[PDB]
């Protein structure tokens, strides 16, 4: 267990990450890329300084079963990582960029299925562009501003997000729960929902969305 | 006022309908075509025998401005009848013929408009086949198997509809009243309803059909 450390600048080494378990603390301008951080926990911890704007670097690494929780990952590089399983709830990852990471068990040359559990977080600007999320637990994350384009959320929990103005058709959405979601702009002659599930209450601006009149 | 007469056979003429009133008639196997019925107004007559299964020709009337209030127009043919502001009211109208006909004052398509007052009628395999009937009073009809094909009903109120199962993609509905009407295999990607009003209770099918699942 490694808690309450401060760390700038260091390029980690994978005896760094033996313990795989971190508490309270900051990391500055680091850089973890392409190291195995597979089942290693975060929590309560800062991977972004705000005054300096420093990001941390995350790009390849293996973060399969990794979890993080309440972590500052505002702007953290991950692109192109390994992500089946991850953890990520309640974190702040504000631009946060998933850009060529798997979240997939690539179990055969013919198969795959994808686990992820990410829910409270602030997505907002994000970049998953082309990421495969299908049939994960995405719920109740805020997604304002981010890049979903050529991704894949098919079948996955999206219920309660605050999504914004999404560029809805640019993303599969087959099967998704979008159940307490707001959907402004969503035009169902320009995207699929089949096995999309929704309330009653949303009914009416989809509706609207195409031209129709909904009296009581 | 012509009241409780017979009439068999009887290929009219002019001069018989200068009386502009009917009621309590009955009309078999006769012929009213090419004549002026324009204002004529019949109530509770009968156009069509049931035991002999003999019907009317109206074939090129000019049906402007007439009323029939509930009248037995089954299969009746009106093909080629000019019928702007015509009104059938309660009418039993099952098989009537309208091809060719017109509700329209149309020279041009800039600037044009149609009437008519076709309420509480049975359409049951009316044809319909390519009229100009837009921003009609049309509420509260039974259509089961009509043909609408290439038919515009385009800003009309169509409130209280039996219709079956209609072929919706081959008939202009944009702006209409559908309100208290089935609109069994509707599809929503296939049909423009721009401008139609339904109701709340109306949205779950429509939704439904496209592959939405909706909760509560």
């Amino acid at each position: 267990m490694i808690k309450d450390k401060c760390f700038e600048g260091v390029r980690f080494e994978q005896q760094d990450l033996e313990g795989e378990q971190f508490q309270g603390c900051r990391f500055i301008g680091c850089n973890f890329s392409w190291l195995d951080l597979a089942e290693c926990r975060f929590v309560d911890c800062s991977f972004y300084d705000r005054e300096s704007e420093q990001s941390c670097l995350l790009q390849g690494c293996d973060l399969r079963e990794a979890s993080f929780l309440r972590c500052d990952l505002t702007m953290a590089d991950c692109s192109r990582s390994q992500c089946l399983g991850l953890e990520l709830r309640d974190c702040q990852a504000l631009g946060i960029n998933f850009s060529r990471a798997s979240f997939a068990n690539q179990i055969t040359v013919k198969s795959y299925f994808c686990e992820a559990h990410l829910t409270g977080n602030n997505f907002s600007y994000a970049n998953f562009e082309g990421c495969l999320l299908e049939q994960c637990e995405l719920s109740g994350n805020r997604w304002q501003g981010a890049n979903l384009f050529g991704a894949s959320l098919a079948g996955s929990d999206l219920s309660g997000s605050e999504f914004g103005q999404i560029d809805w058709a640019s993303v599969n959405l087959q099967g998704c729960d979008l159940r307490q979601c707001d959907l402004p702009g969503l035009d169902l002659r320009r995207v699929n929902l089949d096995g999309v599930q929704i309330n009653e209450d949303q009914q009416q601006a989809l509706l609207e969305q195409i031209g129709l009149i909904v009296f009581p």
